[PDB]
């Protein structure tokens, strides 16, 4: 069952962002938490009101109204009093995870906190994997940073897809078959542990989308980033073994990233 939010309980204050499907808002939440009055959240306005989009949308709601985990971007409801569509979402301040990498980059984040990002990823993954869940479009533009560097996955819906596909994220099955697994979605994760280590930069930038194509499909790998410690990108290259079958599974994975979340290596980018 799909929670309710009345519309006047939303007061809207701040378009956040937009793209094809609407906009994106920052607006104050009455009755939706019971310690708090009014509490921020994030609103999702759909500009399609046609039963083809209006039962997409209560299919939408309802998977993610299914999905309930700690890295999981939290739904809170829908307000279907007509036109526009609102989902409503908790309020996560610094936005996608790849403008927070850039910005806070060449404070710039350390060891320990680009693995306490890593492992909160990872956190998210397992939870997916675990409900058979294949999200498909893994990728530190689709995490959210909230207060105090909690990372969460989502999704929204621009040169990062070529015709249209994050071919950069995904594996040579998925690029060449169009089979999304379980196994392609640790591939991904493999290559948003290369974002987080470059402070959110482009997977194969010295190429093109086309030439990066035959570079994947021709099983090249990403190079150790400076700040990556060697543990970490063995990690990377355990998620990217052509194979699908040889990959390690997500649950492995974030389990040796945790170790290092609790116990950092002694690392310095600058020896390397
Ligand atoms: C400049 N700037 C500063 N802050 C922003 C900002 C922009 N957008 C935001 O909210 C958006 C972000 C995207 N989104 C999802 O991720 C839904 C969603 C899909 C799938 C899923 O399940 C899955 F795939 F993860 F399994 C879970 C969840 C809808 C909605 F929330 C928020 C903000 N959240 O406050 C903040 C922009």
């Amino acid at each position: 069952c799909v929670h309710h939010i009345k519309r006047r309980d939303i007061v809207l204050k701040w378009e956040l962002g937009e793209g094809a499907f609407g906009k994106v808002f920052l607006a104050e939440c009455h009755n939706l938490l019971p310690e708090q009055d009014k509490m921020l959240v994030a609103v999702k306005a759909l500009k399609e009101a046609s039963e083809s989009a209006r039962q997409d949308f209560q299919r939408e709601a309802e998977l993610l109204t299914m999905l309930q985990h700690q890295h999981i971007v939290r739904f809170f409801g829908v307000c279907t009093e007509g036109r526009p569509l609102l989902m409503v979402f908790e309020y996560m301040r610094h936005g996608d995870l790849n403008r927070f990498l850039r910005s806070h980059g060449p404070g710039p984040l350390g060891l320990g906190q680009l693995l306490a990002v890593a492992s909160q990823v990872a956190a998210g993954m397992v939870y997916l994997a675990g409900l058979h869940f294949v999200h498909r479009d893994l990728a530190t533009r689709n995490c959210l940073v909230g207060q105090g560097l909690v990372v969460k996955i989502g999704d929204f819906g621009s040169t990062d897809y070529y015709r249209m596909l994050p071919i950069r994220w995904m594996p040579p099955e998925s690029i060449l078959y169009r089979k999304f697994t379980t196994e392609s979605d640790v591939w991904s994760f493999g290559v948003v542990l290369w974002e987080i280590f470059t402070y959110g930069k482009q997977p194969w930038y010295q190429l093109s989308n086309t030439e990066a194509i035959d570079c994947i499909t021709q099983g090249r790998e990403l190079e150790r980033p400076r700040a990556c410690p060697p543990e970490v990108y063995a990690i990377m290259r355990g998620c990217w073994q052509r194979e699908p079958q040889q990959r390690h599974s997500i649950k492995d994975v974030h389990a040796r990233l945790q170790a290092l979340a609790q116990a950092p290596p002694v690392y310095l980018d600058v020896l390397g």
